[PDB]
């Protein structure tokens, strides 16, 4: 009655505003017997999306 | 005059009368990541012609 704990009304968030992730389940075809290894942006440590 | 060496004209052949033979230049594509290995008649060291 004399003091209640007061709730914690305000929070920053400086990170991103998701809470979906996309996951890698099965690795890729990556070196295969077909497609040349040269032709998978992978193979040039392109960051990918 | 008296004694020439006389000529080998008999002579037998027990194998087989052929002069050509088949090689191999690149080995097979087996096992690869299309036809599974279990296709190839060599997986089952099946003897060919």
């Amino acid at each position: 009655l004399l003091h209640a704990d007061t709730p914690r009304l305000v929070t920053w968030d400086a990170g991103l505003c998701t809470s979906f992730k996309i996951v890698p389940i099965v690795p890729a075809q990556v070196p295969q017997d077909v497609l040349a290894y040269t032709f998978f942006t992978s193979s040039y440590a392109i960051q990918s999306p």
